[PDB]
């Protein structure tokens, strides 16, 4: 059934050593199509993104295509650690849009004590002015997004209380009612050690198409799909076996950390699908998916 | 009675080393407040932008600001010299939006024979993706822009043929007709050599207020202020002595042409105009108007 092809054998984005912020990594964005443009809101970080190479700081830079390949890109971020939960910075975001608002939910990494890492929510008219409205559940949670309209009035969110992907429901954002899991990984597979959100979910006549991530048992990230009833997004109506993005060029293979791809950002454009992704912690590629070729067994 | 505010005693964009195109010189920009932010799109020099220093290119870059004052700036020009009416690249672009569409005036530089500048026309939905739509009038000319809106179903340009100002109205921005001169310098001044606009006019109750420059007989440019009839722009109801703006700041006086500032922008937020301008052709600074103190004589 469903892969995604590569719509290049070299990444869209990578660091940019003249700016601190984004001197070594690119990775993990969340993408959108709007009025005429595809538009980035990238991670960034100053050092390699893990622990062994120091106090890396995340922040969220944009960037902009015509054709979703080439982009140009702004030299300075368009949010910055600023808050104490915000120590370590910004990450993994996940934008939709909603009756003309960016609803951009990231992870806060505050590194302040065990488990410091929190969803937050920012809001924006233009993708560039991010207004911050706060931690969004209180617990030790990330790989979260709403769904890009409400459902019966409410709105939803996919979340990942370790290590499954679940959903709640909103009358408003500020409180959150009907947690429920909805997907777990499978032992003895490439999705066994744990699962969560790519990008956030995508409507479609059959239902909500949802790109996955899983890490396999030597922690090899790979993407896969699933589609999920369009009235109640808790009942999974169909879930690939096999993946649809999995680490292959040098790229994906080898950088800060290896053998990941993983995304956070899926633009449509004319019902193609863009996917955009990081590879190795340390770049941003991108693959597409036809509408037409959403067909699982 | 009209006097610029500036903002900041330093430049609110310079040029940048790393990228070849906007090395030397940028300057001379269009502006335009939208969906909460300031616009810059900004002329771009690799070469110091007179024959003195070499063949330079100009190209049109993209800047933009929450506050008019701190810029972001993309890594590549969002016009590029294309055209053959362009082999020497794009100058001095004014920008108008009218029902949702951006109308860029632009001078094609061509140098392939005496005076073979030409007035050209690009629209954009969304400041990056710019669509050439061709020469507005085959003829010797520059400092052009639309009104931001129609006047009794017509398109109204100002244009300049050497020296004065010009308008003249379309149906379709395909033909013109109805030129006319409106200003001309004035002998033993500080406007004396030439005019021409700076950026668009812009609608008060009053009348359009249009900011103009000019040269003296030392090549010295400065900005002044006139005042047009509402329903026939032809009509100047006012026109300020004095200069609202002159180079006094070191960027300003110094540079690769000295003595200059010089507008192709002005942008409002809330009552307050902010002008764009090119110092020394080097630079650009910001300089503010409050409509309140729109006061003529
Ligand atoms: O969320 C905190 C921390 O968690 C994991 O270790 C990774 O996803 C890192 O990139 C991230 O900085
Ligand atoms: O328009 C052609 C040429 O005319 C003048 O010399 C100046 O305004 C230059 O900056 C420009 O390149």
């Amino acid at each position: 059934g469903i892969k995604l092809k590569r719509l290049s054998d070299k990444p869209v984005l990578m660091p940019k050593a003249e700016n601190e912020w984004e001197r070594a990594a690119v990775f993990n964005t969340a993408a959108i199509y709007d009025n005429g443009l595809f538009h980035l809101i990238y991670r960034a970080t100053d050092i390699g993104p893990h622990a062994k190479y120091g106090k890396y700081i995340s922040r969220l830079g944009y960037a902009v295509s015509k054709d979703g390949i080439n982009f140009m890109r702004l030299d300075k971020p368009v949010m910055s650690n600023e808050t104490e939960q915000e120590l370590r910075g910004l990450e993994d975001p996940r934008i939709v849009k909603i009756d003309g608002i960016y609803y951009m939910m990231y992870t806060g990494f505050g590194d302040r004590f065990q488990d410091d890492y929190r969803i937050c929510l920012a809001t924006s008219k233009n993708l560039i002015d991010w207004e911050r409205k706060g931690v969004v559940l209180d617990e030790p949670n990330k790989d979260a997004s709403l769904f890009p309209e409400k459902i019966n009035g409410k709105y939803v969110m996919l979340h990942r209380r370790y290590p499954d992907i679940w959903i709640a429901f909103s009358d408003d954002l500020k409180n959150w009612y009907d947690h429920k899991p909805i997907l777990k990984p499978i032992p003895n597979t490439w999705e066994s050690a744990r699962v969560g959100i790519g990008g956030p979910p995508i409507k479609t006549k059959d239902g909500w198409f949802l790109i996955y991530h899983a890490a396999d048992d030597n922690n090899v990230y790979r993407l896969g799909a699933v589609l999920l009833d369009l009235e109640d997004p808790s009942k999974v109506i169909a879930r690939q076996k096999e993946p649809i993005l999995e680490p292959e060029l040098g790229w994906e293979k080898e950088g800060y950390i290896p053998n990941v791809v993983f995304s956070c950002g899926n633009a449509v454009k004319d019902d193609t699908i863009y996917v955009y992704y990081g590879g190795a912690d340390t770049v941003i590629g991108v693959a597409i998916l036809e509408m037409k070729d959403i067909k699982f067994h």
